[PDB]
């Protein structure tokens, strides 16, 4: 009977990410005043996927990174901070996805990826 016994139920259970903590005019200021003062620095946002357990939480997640800097480049320094394990998997996701070129600048990559606010944002997590 095609398993028609069997009923479903919600299981509830019982630290904002930046863009809860800074309206959307707010940030817009911020990356104004970077473009202006740093203009050769990406304003970048990382932040550990929600629901993440392996991995550790950074200290800072508001980060300035020269154009030139690549992704590979980026993930060994993040990988560094985290003082992650050399066989620990680790992903920096930017919209959600694994980014191909690792070799390009930053800036290049911005120009992509980047949030209507002016961010780029990323997120970290031991999968996907």
């Amino acid at each position: 009977h095609m398993g028609s016994d069997i009923d479903e139920f919600d299981l509830l259970e019982g630290e904002k990410t930046f863009k809860q903590r800074r309206t959307f005019e707010q940030r817009v200021e911020d990356v104004r005043l970077i473009r202006e003062q740093h203009p050769t620095k990406i304003p970048v946002i990382i932040e550990r996927y929600k629901g993440e357990k392996q991995l550790p939480v950074l200290d800072k997640t508001k980060f300035l990174v020269p154009d030139h800097v690549n992704m590979s480049e980026l993930i060994k320094i993040i990988r560094r901070r985290l003082q992650l394990n050399a066989n620990q998997a680790f992903f920096l996701l930017v919209n959600g996805h694994s980014m191909v070129s690792v070799s390009t600048p930053i800036s290049e990559v911005y120009e992509s990826e980047k949030d209507e606010d002016g961010f780029l944002y990323m997120v970290y997590a031991s999968q996907e």
